[PDB]
């Protein structure tokens, strides 16, 4: 599930858009 560590990395895709 997404939701363990790989749920943190999709934050990181926000911050290259932010």
């Amino acid at each position: 599930f997404p939701r363990i560590w790989l749920h943190n990395l999709g934050q990181h895709i926000y911050e290259t858009y932010g």
